[PDB]
């Protein structure tokens, strides 16, 4: 959610900044609804005042015939409920527009239409030169009997996986290594979160109202008929960021740095023919998430720090990667500034996204009413929120398998992971 | 699913054994539907034969006027489709009855009506005597700021938890210790499984058709309209056991021993006023599951072995417990024989279920068509399946917190978990 006063005082400058993202703000429709809202607001508040007044005149005469007055208060109450219902419907239309507006991109963000306009910032490591034909992670998984896509189709359907034996153990070692790195070295606190969330949570982080189709939704429970319209989380960012919803945080307690390892559920709509083979684009994937709740003046420095925390995972694992600054046209809905990390994938002969690190500014904080204050201060202000993958675990397994494969299909275990695998040097 | 030939040749002896579970088999309704099914089966197969014959008479005359014959084959095809549809509806009614029949209890199982008729087999450890008033895990969680139920209500709703900091780290250490114990010492292979499963999987392990209300169900995806009616898994037993669905296993490859650590999703219907406070009965909980696929003659020995594997977790953790043999009236739907482990819970002054270990016999194997064969053999036979908690992780955290609490609220870390907590001796 954008600042409502910024839409009222600078609509053309807001519309111009959003135009860089390829978003067309309908200023005229929004202005026409808002002018009508003011007329109905005055009409309704006048009806509210007169009903409150005639209700007080009844209480006076009751202790001092209240029949001609009771009929008047009943008629006024009928008219008021009707006026309030009409105003509430108009407010819902204004909200449908306002809550579908993406975040204003920061001036640091390069202007572009899509992913082809993204800017490479840095590059780390040298992609390995192989003395044999490169096998992809799918072929390697079949050789070990450790990645079974057909069993997952039998259990569930397409875009799911079953991992078995040492490759499932390795997937676990990766998530353990990531959590330990962020909690022991990077100052993040560990969290266990619900994997099902409510509508308030989804509005809070921006999945609602615009991206319901990106999610798996659960049918309400019989004994919780009106309070169990849940969705499976697409990322730990959703429950972690909402932990500060409706809170006033003492500024001395900031930054609040949180991490979680969770499965992530995504419908992956519009991905027809894209990443059809392998672990890259599943409906269910594990991810170690980093979330930071910071003071408004520290968010740009926090983004650099969090991106470096995700880079550290790739460096310790010895996985070559490139760091990309996303352009205006390739950023996610909530982001004002994003860096993507793209890992070398030998079988694809390219770099593939493994992390996305964003500064959300006060966009989610506004929706959630997540505030901070110094003890002295006469007013609070909205916090800034940040989120970054550290990392998507299935995609890390793909990069590890392909980059560390031996001529006979054996997988060398990266040195940093050997303590997490009882010192094991190779799988196979 | 029971053996259809056992229902045909010994219905009264089957009905008698099921009566011990408090299940009343409607022999008369089942016999009346089956006598009608035979009449329709003969009628339909006669129509099938005559249509196949007149279709062959067309192909003869076509290569040798096919108009009076085409009209006959069309009319026969109309009558056949109608007869097949009528027979298929009757088959669906017979299946609704057959698939709602629970497993025949083994002769080892004591007869009883409910949990009060269960038999204590053994007891291990001495419940600690405290020099202070015992705090429950909820009070201890609030003292550490590590178990937050109000944040989970805000994110989702009731019967969910948010764990923060060292208590979330400890919950993770428990699951890691369990997986390592079963994979390194107990001969289980590790698996990563889907947490969403299809209708075939749910029928396979017995959740369908009778217990759809025990589950969270997802609405189908727009791009997978007819193939995505999924449910969240209530236990890793559901995807793991279904890995052998429609398979013929070489008997030399048995036993197949599988383990997985997953969240578990349960509607917890009918639990009004029961375990309202704390982690004991959540909609989402982590569990380390053990599943064994064995030869029919080894299932009773496998049950003893698997129960001992779950007991070992409690013993190494120094948690006092009792082992209970469940009576006929307290067993789950698929089980023919069950042992429950019940851990000492100091604040409740009783033992609480932490594991349930079952021999399912060939009940799920029949539904799944999970078979085995020796290379020589002219026929296959159904395998036996077993499942046991090793253990429910949230309930282990409850037992650990309450049993290891210090006078000031600090939690002593059990010696076996200290290597999983970087040698940390106490939380707080
Ligand atoms: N089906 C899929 C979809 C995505 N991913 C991987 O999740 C990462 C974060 O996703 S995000 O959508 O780019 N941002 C987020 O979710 C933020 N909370 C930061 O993590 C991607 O960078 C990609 O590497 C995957 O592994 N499988
Ligand atoms: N809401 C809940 C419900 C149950 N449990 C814990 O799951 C264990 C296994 O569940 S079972 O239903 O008894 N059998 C099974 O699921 C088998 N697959 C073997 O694991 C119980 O013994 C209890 O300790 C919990 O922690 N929270
Ligand atoms: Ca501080
Ligand atoms: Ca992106
Ligand atoms: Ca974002
Ligand atoms: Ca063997
Ligand atoms: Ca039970
Ligand atoms: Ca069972
Ligand atoms: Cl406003
Ligand atoms: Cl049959």
């Amino acid at each position: 959610m954008l600042d409502p006063n910024l839409l009222r005082t600078e609509p053309d400058a807001v519309a111009e900044k959003l135009a860089r993202r390829g978003f067309k703000l309908d200023v005229d429709k929004l202005r026409a609804l808002e002018e009508r809202r003011k007329v109905l607001q005055v009409q309704t508040e006048n009806l509210q005042a007169e009903r409150n007044s005639r209700s007080k005149s009844i209480g006076q005469a009751k202790a001092r015939d209240i029949e001609p007055l009771r009929l008047e208060v009943n008629k006024l109450g009928e008219q008021l409920d009707a006026a309030k219902s009409e105003l509430e419907t108009l407010l819902a239309e204004i909200r449908d527009i306002a809550l579908a507006i993406p975040n204003i991109p920061h001036d640091d963000v390069p202007v572009g239409r899509d992913e082809n306009d993204n800017v490479e910032v840095s590059r780390w490591g040298t992609p390995r030169q192989f003395d044999f034909e490169v096998r992809d992670h799918v072929t390697l998984g079949e050789m070990h009997g450790g990645l079974d896509f057909a069993a997952a189709v039998k259990l569930t359907g397409s875009r799911f996986v079953v991992m078995k034996g040492q490759l499932a153990r390795l997937h676990r070692a990766l998530a353990q290594f990531m959590l330990d790195l962020h909690t022991e070295q990077h100052g993040y606190s560990e969290n266990y979160v619900p994997y099902l969330v409510n509508q308030d949570t989804l509005y809070g982080t921006g999945q609602l109202p615009k991206f319901a189709g990106d999610l798996f939704h659960t049918r309400p429970l019989e004994e919780e008929a009106d309070s169990s319209n849940y969705a499976l989380i697409p990322t730990a960012e959703v429950p972690l960021t909402n932990l500060v919803r409706d809170e006033i945080i003492d500024e001395d307690d900031l930054p609040i740095k949180m991490t979680a390892h969770t499965p992530c559920f995504r419908s992956e709509a519009g991905s027809y023919g894209r990443d059809t083979r392998g672990l890259i684009r599943m409906h269910q994937f594990d991810k170690v998430e980093m979330v930071q709740i910071v003071r408004p003046e520290d968010s740009m420095a926090a983004l650099e720090e969090m991106t470096g925390h995700a880079e550290k995972v790739l460096q310790l694992l010895g996985l070559p990667y490139r760091k990309v600054a996303l352009c205006t046209g390739d950023m996610g809905f909530s982001a004002c500034k994003t860096y993507d990390l793209e890992v070398w994938v030998p079988a694809q002969n390219t770099y593939r996204e493994i992390s996305s690190c964003s500064n959300v500014w006060d966009f989610q904080a506004r929706r959630m009413q997540a505030r901070c204050r110094s003890k002295s201060d006469k007013k609070t202000r909205l916090v800034h929120t940040l989120n970054g993958s550290g990392l998507a675990v299935g995609r890390t397994l793909v990069a590890l398998m392909e980059n560390y494969q031996q001529a006979d299909g054996r997988i060398e275990i990266p040195e940093v992971l050997r303590p997490y695998m009882r010192g094991l040097e190779y799988i196979g």
